[PDB]
């Protein structure tokens, strides 16, 4: 089972100039505890902003191009992203834009988190059927003096 996960801000927009405008400690602790210990599947794009593997998870680089850094797993197609992450059971799909857009028809899963920031950026999460998702879990934050806006963790089930 796929599952994507993805902070938003307001008007989906998920990044700006390969970063993440806000700075939500919240969210980074959201992240990190739905990501260990399962592969994690990103674009290059994502891969190059982070620069180092995610530790206590297998990294899964997605690129038309050979890869360059044999710390993590390069693979080139969406095909060869899943078989790559073996028989485990649940597959992170953690950005950029494109490669969420291509995971979706085949996720079932949705972990995101609505920010209340407004920001502009050149990147957006897919608009999805929110017909064909069910809201199981839902928790909202005010701002405080860690987190600068106000968010709210949300899970999606796939009907
Ligand atoms: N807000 C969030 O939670 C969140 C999570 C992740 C990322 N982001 C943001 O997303 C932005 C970058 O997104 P992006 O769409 O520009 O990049 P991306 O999705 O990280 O990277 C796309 C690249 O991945 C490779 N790729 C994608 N699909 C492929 C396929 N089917 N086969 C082979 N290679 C494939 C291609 O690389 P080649 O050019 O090498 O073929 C493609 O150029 C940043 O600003 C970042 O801050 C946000
Ligand atoms: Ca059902």
């Amino acid at each position: 089972m796929i599952s994507l996960i993805a902070a938003l801000a307001v008007d989906r927009v998920i990044g700006m100039e390969n970063a993440m405008p806000w700075n939500l400690p919240a969210d980074l602790a959201w992240f990190k505890r739905n990501t260990l210990d399962k592969p994690v599947i990103m674009g290059r794009h994502t891969w190059e902003s982070i620069g180092r593997p995610l530790p206590g998870r297998k990294n899964i680089i997605l690129s038309s191009q050979p890869g360059t850094d044999d710390r993590v797993t390069w693979v080139k197609s969406v095909d060869e992203a899943i078989a790559a992450c073996g028989d485990v059971p649940e597959i992170m799909v953690i950005g950029g834009g494109r490669v969420y857009e291509q995971f979706l028809p085949k996720a079932q899963k949705l972990y995101l988190t609505h920010i209340d920031a407004e920001v502009e950026g050149d990147t957006h999460f897919p608009d999805y059927e929110p017909d064909d998702w069910e809201s199981v879990f839902s928790e909202f934050h005010d701002a405080d003096a860690q987190n600068s806006h106000s968010y709210c963790f949300e899970i999606l089930e796939r009907r």
